[PDB]
């Protein structure tokens, strides 16, 4: 048995290779030991339970929660402990699993990977009488009301353009996170409605180019035609149905479906991709659709290998690097479960759409702010949609879901579609890097108003790195055209999800035996470059920190 | 805002202790790493011969034999971690190609933080090249290359694959290849044996996994997967000077010719294609997705704890996101395999043993491979016949017919990434699905008719879900072997290996879970692994000795 020497060529003698992976480890950890420090979690402060996460809980008949049974909700989200989490009691007894609380204990383990789950903060959530919370609401509300215009047609479509006037009309509207917005505080239709403000989303069409055109997988070439929702119905605006999900009962029933597969080409149809998508499959398309453009090669000649001339990448730098990230990104979601629960706990906007509901019949007196409260333009428009739907014609004031079984049952902000989608992102930038990201995509295009033929795209560059970002974005709001999160948990969630993986990817970076760097352009626009010594630049500029903790703490 | 003691978030954890507590578990973790590990020996075969070891791209004599100073100076790469020192590697040919560079060469010297560090791991020593059983590895590899064209319906009665099985069973060392499927009667059955693996459930009913052959669903878009496919008979780098080229880093000959129906997986050739044009995990990928749709595992949560319990769904842990996270994140044991390849073994690829058994054959050369494959005549006279047709001016060549121009990517051969991944993958989804659900039949299982235009239902077994999760990573492991560029024990050895490193992770990360929880599930060659949050782990109900998993011998 060897000590000292064996086969391999590797400087290191058998005897010492056990040595430095732990010594290589425990510096790693030290390093995020002394870039964390104190980190302390803020939430609103608000006390209202109206304003609190409790979906499948018992509520009484205004959908208002039973106090003992989120007080031992509470008692579950605190202890990390199974059992404690099994006796929060449930509103509905018929065991459907859409009335599972989904995974409380979550984010109670200590990766060793990456930054700890309790070390990035996410913003307070706009208080519900807030005019923040109003704009914000009443935005999820008109993407509803707008789900079948077609992209296309934002700019003359009578829902959209009122859209647009009625929310830029809203005092907390231009304070939306990256709203997208005129310098007068307009909103356009076709290029601004339902956008943000990240690099490349306002530019061009509406849907990324990752989710419209053709993806090759092991030798399938695969058109992106779906299978989508059919026009003009919603769920959940019956009121009974409505609270029969509030306390954790069955969905009413599927939802209608189109016969004709079309691609992406309205807000319903966006809709659709995120409830039938499964963690990272949009970014997964956009993966190989980049690597079949070679924005990213598949030869290996990415990072420190595209200025020499002997070797490819490949584990580090070629596709193995590339296609594990897009998976093991994933793991903010972690951090996402303990912002959801044991941090902020928001009520989804159903929840609230409730409130509002029984507070404009007068059966509730909700403080929201009165720029929703008294906005005519939006809730004629919703008691309309809904007594068309509705059995005799009642009219109601909830928030029309695309789905049957309205959010799934964990808090609203921030998205976890946001959260991963944000790390996949920045996960496909950092190894396309800055320059390639700024090349323009090839032969764009958009669909058609009915979904069924691409249309060649003829105006500005859309650059990789900005498709790549829509791509993030579409997904992230398309949850919200579902009815079931509200801009900030999109916008917050991908900034979440971005600073982990620039964490996690800077954190494996210094590892690497060659010499290299990552470099590229985060959502907001400044470039970052990673360097193998813990040094990290924004635009340039040398940070300060140990460690990456957000642009804002560059300066 | 700052804060000590106490926040707005629900943690018994002060705020100024949650770093420290992060430090500790990290160490801890580490520790546990660092104890299980102890010294670990790095056994290569221990032969000289530079013929049996890789240097392709290097500068090479018209013999195909690697310049001396330029394989000192690629050793001199592999050690030392540098990219410039492997910059000054010799290249045989100027043309700049791609196909040419180095891959990755300086990969393995990375220390991850999680799961095994690339050297703690171990795969055995390669026959040598005078080896019996290193004879029948290659020569299975040629019988790969000559059965191609046959659908693997046919393989009982077409003459190429009854007399493969035949002339394979009788080589000496055969016998002795890694888990390989034969009778207690010493055949080879055409059908269900050749070509296969005693992986739990691989010898069971058809050839590919049901999870190649079926529809999967990707964002609400159903695909069939109808591939563009390799033209059948053309093989390529079976002209002498076209071989000379690509050992010498040189550019492909030309593209390959490609047939103009697309059809399901439905011959070896079709299953080498699969391997030529996938990415990491796209095989797994749509069989995860798959199996999701089927509810082996549950799209809503109801896995592992949460099966048991009424309340609670899983999601980060338990549900759709620790499952696709894992299918990427488990490619970490590429890390290892990368270790295994150049800093350890080494090993010449099949096309370059190849031009060392035609030269030899020839008389140009001298190489003392065992006669069960030098004096092989069925299997040499099938070989000279296929090339003279192949060859341009009918010259004979005994050079191993490869599927795709380029031959191998520019790395050694043992083990195969290909192989070691798809371990890692399978035993993602193992153990997620769990044992209970893992022996599941395939509800609606299927196989491609002969000319791969349509699916015909199967039956007369139960194809488990762990059978044709198993059969996938050996499919795609010997895909690989079946273009001509990985041997036999390149896929087993890269399988077990992407086992025992996820086994690894798995157990990391299942000490870290806040809910009471186990991992249970079938490894490849059938024992039952369950493994504790206290660092525990049995094999068959057994308690393991060991701190952390070393594989099933070590359990004992
Ligand atoms: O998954 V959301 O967290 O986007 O409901
Ligand atoms: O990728 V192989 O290692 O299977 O050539």
């Amino acid at each position: 048995t060897c000590s000292t020497s064996d086969d391999a060529d590797d400087p290191t003698p058998p005897n010492e290779r056990d040595d430095e992976a732990f010594a290589s480890r425990v510096a790693a950890a030290k390093r995020e030991l002394e870039g964390t420090g104190t980190v302390c979690q803020i939430n609103n402060g608000e006390t209202d339970l109206a304003a609190k996460f409790h979906k499948s809980l018992p509520h009484d008949d205004l959908g208002q929660v039973d106090a003992d049974a989120f007080a031992a909700l509470e008692d579950c989200i605190l202890n990390g402990d199974l059992s404690i989490c099994e006796d929060v009691p449930v509103g509905n007894s018929e065991g459907d699993p859409v009335g599972r609380l989904v995974n409380p204990t979550a984010a109670f383990a200590i990766d060793i990977s990456g930054p700890a789950f309790s070390a990035t903060t996410i913003p307070p959530v706009p208080t519900l009488p807030s005019p923040e919370l109003a704009a914000q609401l009443a935005e999820v509300y008109w993407m509803a009301l707008a789900r079948d215009v077609p992209f296309m047609q934002y700019g003359t479509d009578d829902i959209t353009v009122t859209a647009a006037a009625n929310l830029a009309g809203m005092e907390g509207f231009p304070n939306l996170d990256a709203v997208s917005i005129g310098s007068d505080g307009t909103v356009d239709p076709l290029s601004q409605l339902f956008r943000a403000t990240f690099v490349g989303v306002e530019t061009g069409p509406f849907i990324s180019q990752l989710l419209v055109n053709s993806f090759t997988i092991d030798s399938i070439t695969v058109e992106p035609k779906q299978e989508t929702f059919a026009p003009d119905v919603n769920y959940m605006v019956d009121f009974d149905e409505w609270l029969n999900i509030q306390n954790g009962g069955p969905p009413a029933g599927p939802e209608l479906l189109d016969d004709e597969l079309r691609f992406v080409r309205n807000a319903r149809d966006l809709a659709r991709v995120t409830f039938t998508d499964n963690i990272n499959t949009e970014a997964y398309r956009g993966a190989l659709i980049l690597l079949g453009l070679d924005a990213f090669n598949r030869a290996g000649v990415n990072g420190p290998f595209i200025d020499i001339d002997r070797q490819a990448g490949f584990v580090n730098f070629g596709i193995s690097h590339y296609f594990r990230l897009i998976g093991a990104a994933e793991l903010a979601q972690r951090s996402s479960w303990y912002q959801k629960w044991q941090v902020h706990r928001f009520a989804r906007p159903e929840a609230l759409g409730g409130t509002l509901h029984l507070t404009i019949k007068g059966e509730l007196n909700a403080d929201f702010d009165l720029s929703l409260l008294e906005n005519a333009e939006l809730l004629k428009r919703v008691a309309a949609i809904n007594a068309a739907q509705n059995p005799n014609n009642e009219v109601t004031y909830l928030l029309p879901q695309a789905i049957q079984e309205g959010s799934p049952t964990h808090p609203s902000y921030p998205s976890g579609h946001a959260t991963q989608n944000g790390a996949f992102a920045t996960v496909l930038k950092a190894l396309i890097g800055l320059d390639r990201g700024g090349d323009c995509y090839p032969d764009p295009v958009y669909p058609d108003d009915d979904g069924l033929k691409l249309i060649d795209f003829r105006g500005s560059c859309l650059t990789f790195e900005g498709e790549i970002n829509k791509l993030a974005v579409n997904v992230a709001f398309g949850r919200q055209m579902l009815g079931i999160h509200y801009r900030f948990d999109g916008i917050q969630g991908l900034l979440l999800g971005e600073t982990i993986t620039v964490r996690t990817l800077h954190q494996e970076l210094m590892t690497f035996a060659e010499e290299s760097t990552f470099e590229f352009r985060l959502f907001t626009g400044e470039v970052i470059k990673l360097f193998q010594d813990g040094t990290f630049t924004i635009d340039g500029f040398k940070c300060p920190g140990l460690v990456y903790t957000g642009v804002e703490n560059c300066v």
